[PDB]
């Protein structure tokens, strides 16, 4: 009487809480632990969906909120929905809409009804309830589907926090019974709580009552402590159902990748590998180059003689380091490719890994190459990797 499972198991790790496994969505397969990067593009500055395609991915995040006359999702009124309109043939992962709408206008208003706001020139109404989300995204067909939930300041204390943790849990029921094609797209619920232990526990163990296809971890972008960070991740991960995929939504650093794949965690996004590129800086194993400092002038290596990506087989470091100075756009299109190949690769590797039953000694590598030695590591994720049973050496 069980609805089917999304997601396989090929490999999980002895030791930590890794797990190496497939995504079986309507548009082909996923390999997880994956990073899914922004196909949406709102930006000027960006990399297009069939650069995307190039690089292997094949799950990106699309939402229409940039899209129309007001804030909030649209409809699109495409035939081949937001598919068609991305170009996209692979995954998509669409949000709710809700996040960015008490975020960026910051005159919403949050009811039980749902999330309002009122015109600036004319003070028309826009209301985001969870049938609403819910129907715009069975028009849009993405394969995976994000609850609406009540999202609050991780930083924002009182029972605010609970408020908005029990009202998730209510609207998660409300997007169940509102969301017809389960048999085209799977919503996730998205665990609440902020950084209150027993908060997050209670939703935990009411939302894993409804048969949801997967489970998200949210609420832990905020700048919140990096041990209370970690913490709350454990805590989900180790009461979510294993056999069903864990979304840690806002986590993009190399570092918090790699912990939260010891700790359990299968899909993750993040803009950071867009916004680290506008630094002029590129991803690398041991951290970021910075190429606008003169010390690239006369390098002309690439950027990472084992990356695959465009960049690095056309472009090298010196020819860079110039185009940030004379054409800082066309140089931002250069670092966006790679940095986001890095996060494909960095996953690919880490995947591996796991497969090859060596994560353990992936993860003392890495913080090698990203700290020098791997005792350097933040005491942070230290704490999280012995938590599961892997020291640094
Ligand atoms: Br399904
Ligand atoms: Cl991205
Ligand atoms: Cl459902
Ligand atoms: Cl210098
Ligand atoms: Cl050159
Ligand atoms: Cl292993
Ligand atoms: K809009
Ligand atoms: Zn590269």
């Amino acid at each position: 009487e069980s609805a089917p499972r999304i997601m396989r198991l090929v490999a999980e790790c002895s030791r930590s809480r890794a797990r190496a496994g497939e995504l079986w969505l309507p548009h082909g397969t996923v390999a997880t632990p994956v990073f899914m990067p922004v196909g949406t593009q709102a930006t000027m500055k960006g990399i297009t969906t069939e650069q995307l395609d190039a690089l292997g991915c094949r799950i990106c995040l699309g939402n229409t909120y940039h899209l129309g006359l007001r804030p909030g999702p649209e409809l699109i009124q495409k035939a081949n929905g937001l598919h068609g309109f991305m170009n996209w043939p692979h995954n998509l992962l669409t949000d709710s809409g809700g996040f960015q709408m008490v975020s960026l206008v910051s005159l919403s208003e949050v009811t039980e009804e749902g999330v309002r706001f009122r015109s600036p020139y004319d003070g028309n109404e826009t209301l985001l309830s969870p049938e609403k989300s819910v129907q715009i995204q069975n028009a849009l067909g993405s394969d995976i589907i994000m609850q609406l939930d009540d999202v609050v300041s991780s930083t924002v204390t009182g029972p605010r926090v609970e408020e908005a943790m029990y009202r998730s849990i209510r609207w998660l029921d409300r997007c169940i019974a509102a969301h017809q094609r389960p048999d085209k797209q799977n919503l996730f619920a998205i665990i609440q709580g902020g950084l209150d232990a027993d908060l997050r526990a209670t939703c935990l163990e009411e939302m894993t009552k409804r048969d949801v296809p997967g489970f998200a971890i949210g609420g832990l972008s905020g700048g919140e402590s990096k041990s209370q960070f970690w913490r709350m991740v454990a805590l989900s991960t180790s009461r979510l159902p294993k056999d069903k995929p864990r979304y840690l939504m806002g986590v993009g650093y190399a570092t918090d990748l790699v912990v939260c794949v010891a700790l359990g965690c299968d899909m993750f996004d993040c803009v950071f590998p867009t916004r680290t590129a506008r630094f002029g800086s590129a991803l690398v194993p041991t951290g970021n180059l910075q190429l606008r400092k003169k010390v690239f002038e006369k390098d002309f290596g690439p950027i990472d003689p084992e990356c695959t990506c465009p960049t690095c087989q056309k472009h090298s470091r010196a020819f860079l380091h110039a185009l940030l100075h004379s054409d800082n756009t066309a140089a931002l299109h250069h670092l966006t490719v790679h940095n986001i190949a890095y996060q494909l690769q960095l996953m690919s590797a880490v995947r591996t890994s796991i497969v090859e039953k060596r994560f353990p000694d992936f993860v003392r590598d890495f913080m090698g190459a990203m700290y020098g030695d791997p005792t350097l590591c933040p005491t942070w994720a230290t704490d999280a990797l012995a938590s599961v049973g892997i020291t640094l050496g």
